[PDB]
């Protein structure tokens, strides 16, 4: 559980991150795409971009990015009650997609990565460990889902 103060830590960032959710988007596929190749191969719509040059021009993956940072933005939201918005996500995710929970653990590092670089003066130390402490309870519901619905993860 995060108390609130850590839940403004993580809005306040957001906030910013919303100005441009498609270029936060993008930096942050480009960005696991680069450091974890091997989850390309879950897009069959995107295991063909070679370069960080394809990746970035392509149409389709921006809108992917946004569509993801909306659905995360949704949860943060939430501020910790988001039971009804994980069942969809945990189910399309475990069933359809096929995703492990390291997957999982491999975009919060990039986001991470990619808030600290185009955010410095609002993601000091204190602003890090609430938007970890928040990804890692959005992983740990999720994890809980999926053995849920039949999926090691
Ligand atoms: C921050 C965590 C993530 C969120 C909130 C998220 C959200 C979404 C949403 C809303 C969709 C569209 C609806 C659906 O199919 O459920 C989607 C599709 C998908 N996601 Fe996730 N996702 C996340 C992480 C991942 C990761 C780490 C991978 C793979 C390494 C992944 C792979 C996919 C795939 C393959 C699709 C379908 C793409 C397509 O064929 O158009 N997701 N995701």
């Amino acid at each position: 559980v995060l108390s609130e103060g850590e839940w403004q830590l993580v809005l306040h960032v957001w906030a910013k991150v919303e100005a441009d959710v498609a270029g936060h988007g993008q930096d942050i596929w480009i960005r696991l795409f680069k450091s974890h190749p091997e989850t390309l191969e879950k897009f069959d719509r995107f295991k063909h971009l070679k370069t960080e040059a394809e990746m970035k021009a392509s149409e389709d993956l921006k809108k992917h990015g946004v569509t993801v940072l909306t659905a995360l933005g949704a949860i943060l939201k939430k501020k910790g009650h988001h039971e009804a918005e994980l069942k969809p996500l945990a189910q399309s995710h475990a069933t359809k997609h096929k995703i492990p929970i390291k997957y999982l653990e491999f975009i919060s590092e990039a986001i991470i990565h990619v808030l600290h670089s185009r955010h410095p003066g609002n993601f000091g130390a204190d602003a890090q460990g609430a938007m970890n402490k928040a990804l890692e309870l959005f992983r740990k519901d999720i994890a809980a889902k999926y053995k849920e619905l039949g999926y090691q993860g």
